[PDB]
């Protein structure tokens, strides 16, 4: 997961991003 | 901006989490 801004995401995320980074998970 | 796996996207970018997160862009 990861916390941004103030509110987090739990391990095992993903989410769409602009490229370069695209579709990326979060782990933790 | 927002740097992950080897890469960064770009200030003015933006992306949809999961709830809580929601819709967030990236200043830098």
């Amino acid at each position: 997961g990861f916390c941004w801004h103030h509110s987090c995401v739990p391990s095992g995320t993903c989410a769409d991003f602009p490229w370069p980074l695209g579709h990326q998970c979060f782990p933790d």
